[PDB]
């Protein structure tokens, strides 16, 4: 069957939890640069004490449904807000510094010296009398750091720079929270695949590497170049923040190509032993997260939360539910 | 093919030939070459030439006989003094140790084959100052002084002769830029109640100073220069030998080897004023970076503003010949 272009021909929306697709779109919408999308979100956060059959009328009255890529098929998976262990002090096991952004490095304005590139920026460091590239993972990890941010096990610090948020678990039940505060600018690669050509074999990526630390493991991370650089504040128990800077609500935020899709905008999964369709709000990324038809589900950051979202690798169909001009 | 079947062949000046080959063949890694180079260096007159070239090379076609482009170039020539005075008041400067060119693939491979210009200042880069901002730092190391129009308009040419008054030439090669990009400065004279660039230059000669500084500066570009001391009757190629007008060509040298003795017959002129037909023998001994292709040519037609406007009105399709010796 080709996509819907209605709400009526909507599978799964006459039993989704409206209210819960209306707080989704309420949760995001204030991080919108669209104009059409701000009167909505106005309104949506103004009207309260809607049950699920006012919920559901407002969402029909206020958006129009917007097949993504003419209704073709993409894959959707799904991330939790994962809790590492860490120490204040290096061992033998958690030897791999977690690291603030370094006072070198500089994202440069490409503006200044080009029309032709304004807003476009590079990363790098001055050296010497020039400037270059910022270092890639493999020699940042070659450089002791000066003030690390804690320690952390590495296949563990390497996971956390993926989701680019997480808590840290001090022996003494200290929660610090990790929040991503920048890139060393290289581009991230997947060390998936190169692991498969070498016979090794995404929990299981996790489980070699923890098996074969270090110079083993080492090597392979290092063909990921991407190094990702945090700042450290005591959790306060709230849910993460995600790249578009606002509280992820569980079960109901995705994760997207920020080339495809802006942040705030309002989307229905049509995914499919369980399934989804639901209504999210698109509200994060990751550095793995590519092409248009395809969303990472935040499932939440408890215990729960990291049973589900292990169980989701599903065929999806995906829309947009566009506010009406 | 022979030199009787040569359109052209006849009418040649056969000395100034010879004398291309001898300007010339010195340069050849061609044992063949030197053989005959050795042998012409010993040898005349204009019927004597004729018989020796025609005694010791052979014609031979290049790319089968297959159609080119024959275009031409000079060497821009101007007055210089070793120091300032309120005539000859602009610097000629060197390459600053602190301008830097970044590639910026390297940092995105989006933007591979884009470059930036600037200077590290303090802990980032910062953009190269612009024209303006050059002219008003005083110049520490001079290669020379020029008047400022004329500086002006060496830099947009990349190249050329400086001439001192005591005879000494420097060659003045590009070396490289702030990164800016060209603005023209036709229009914004125009607009003033002030077309062509001898028509701008004699404005700016004539209101040399404080007036002609302020319009030259709406072009933010500036080129920056090195010199070599070349006091050879004309300036060298890349070669490294002096070249003799109209007899010299530049060549891709992926193709043709300095030194190489070859015959041009161009026609079919492209543009207004153009001699209709080009037939002569001429030595390879330059090369450019738009001189692609085997059967293409740049005529070397001397310095000077003759030789420049001369040089304006080649373009013509060519049939290239090698002339082979032995």
């Amino acid at each position: 069957m080709p996509a819907a272009l209605s709400f009526a021909g909507l599978a799964g929306w006459a039993e989704e939890d409206h209210l819960a697709a209306l707080n989704a779109f309420r949760a995001g919408c204030g991080v919108s640069k669209d104009p059409a999308a701000a009167r909505v979100c106005g309104l949506a956060k103004a009207t309260k004490d809607l049950d699920v059959s006012g919920a559901k009328a407002f969402i029909e009255a206020n958006f129009r449904v917007e097949a993504v890529d003419g209704g073709g098929d993409g894959l959707l998976t799904a991330y939790f807000a994962p809790q590492y262990e860490a120490r204040m002090s290096r061992n033998a096991e958690f030897s791999a510094p977690l690291r603030g952004l370094p006072a070198d490095l500089v994202v440069l304005d490409l503006g200044p010296f080009e029309p032709a590139l304004v807003g476009k920026k590079i990363t790098g460091h001055v050296e010497g009398s020039t400037f270059v590239p910022y270092p890639d993972r493999a020699e940042i990890e070659a450089t002791p750091s000066d003030k690390p941010l804690a320690w952390m096990r590495p296949e563990e610090l390497f996971f956390l720079q993926i989701q680019g948020s997480g808590v840290l678990v001090l022996p003494d039940g200290r929660r610090v929270r990790a929040v991503f505060a920048g890139t060393n600018g290289k581009p991230f690669v997947g060390i998936a695949i190169a692991m498969r050509d070498k016979g090794l074999l995404a929990d299981a990526i996790r489980t070699w590497l923890a098996e074969h630390r270090g110079p083993e493991a080492d090597a392979i991370m290092r063909l990921n170049p991407r190094y990702v650089f945090f700042r450290t504040v005591p959790d306060d128990g709230k849910e993460p923040a995600g790249a578009a800077g606002v509280a992820l609500p569980p079960g109901r935020a995705i994760a997207v190509d920020p080339g495809y899709h802006a942040y705030g905008g309002f989307y229905w999964l049509d995914a499919a032993f369980p399934v989804y369709r639901r209504a999210v709000t698109a509200l994060d990324t990751g550095g793995a997260i590519k092409g248009e038809v395809r969303a990472d589900l935040y499932m939440g950051s408890g215990a729960v939360a990291g049973v589900e979202a292990g169980r989701v690798r599903h065929t999806l169909r995906l829309y947009r539910l566009t506010p009406n001009p």
